[PDB]
């Protein structure tokens, strides 16, 4: 039944496709140097990722949230490996095949329909780009207990996800401007991402390290999620008229919000998006 609540804020693939870079890659994107296109820079965040994870020819990397399958077909070329996609989404699970079986190469490619939890085979490394705010609180332990035993000794992981502060840490910087963001979050996990939920950067740090992984200072993608955000809520507006043909006036009226409300907040620090990256005790130096 909650699920119905949540099923009324399922939205078409058609819609994002009118704000999104024709990748349609829903993530952060990294805008360095600072004048590529958002397109570009989304190319840039898949490199940004893969280049930490001293990915080797024959090694198998695992995408947790494989998405379009942009970041495995990147590997694939740019690294010479084996790749393995998990989605939940039956479109993407599609589109990832399709992907895969047009590279030009005799390494494996695979996509599942499921989740990590249910995935248990051996992988040299582990790229998750926006997935973990999905995964919820009570998962952590069993999330990264899994990714450090399907590794080997070498074994190294990035995540890339929003986080938010500890409210105590939120009390900290204004008191109005801490209720006022407790309330957009509540409305983002309510409307654009049913039943999702923020950790905080700490909370991904500590969660790796209890599971064994060393875990070096977290990157902030701020900056970049504000400049991604600006061209997504200027997009949407662009096309707004489209926009509302293939939803409602409703759903153009909520992702505007989301969109010009998260620049707001990731803006005035209430936000962050952290690249954070786990290396097993035998990674390489
Ligand atoms: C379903 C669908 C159709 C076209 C697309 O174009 C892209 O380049 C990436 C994602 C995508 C997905
Ligand atoms: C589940 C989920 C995914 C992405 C998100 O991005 C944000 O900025 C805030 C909340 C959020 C929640």
């Amino acid at each position: 039944r909650f699920e119905d609540i949540q099923a009324h804020y399922d939205v078409s693939d058609d819609f994002f496709a009118l704000f999104q870079d024709p990748t349609r890659t829903y993530s952060c994107a990294y805008f360095e140097p600072p004048e590529l296109t958002l397109e570009e820079a989304q190319y840039a965040k898949v490199d940004l990722n893969l280049d930490k994870l001293d990915l080797k020819p024959g090694m198998t990397l695992l995408d947790i949230g494989c998405g379009w399958g942009t970041t495995m077909r990147r590997a694939v070329e740019r690294f010479d490996v084996n790749v393995i996609g998990l989605t939940l989404s039956k479109n993407q699970h599609a589109r990832c095949e399709q992907v895969l079986a047009s590279i030009d190469t005799n390494r494996s490619r695979q996509v599942l329909l499921q989740g990590w939890e249910d995935f248990a085979e051996p992988v040299d490394r582990i790229v998750s780009i926006e997935a973990f705010e999905h995964f919820g609180h009570e998962n952590y332990d069993d999330f990264f207990k899994r990714c450090f035993n399907i590794m080997p000794a070498d074994g190294r992981m990035t995540v890339q996800s929003s986080v938010s502060y500890h409210p105590y840490e939120m009390a900290a910087r204004g008191k109005k401007l801490s209720f006022e963001t407790a309330r957009f979050i509540k409305f983002i996990v309510t409307e654009i991402f049913p039943g999702g939920r923020l950790p905080s950067t700490e909370m991904m740090v500590e969660h790796g390290e209890k599971a064994g992984f060393t875990v070096p200072e977290p990157l902030s993608l701020r900056p970049h999620y504000i400049k991604t955000l600006r061209i997504w809520g200027d997009t949407l507006q662009s096309n707004k008229d489209k926009a509302i043909e293939v939803t409602s006036e409703e759903v153009y009226n909520r992702y505007m919000k989301y969109l010009r409300g998260c620049e707001h907040y990731f803006t005035d620090e209430m936000l962050d998006c952290s690249l954070v990256t786990y290396l097993k005790p035998g990674a390489a130096a």
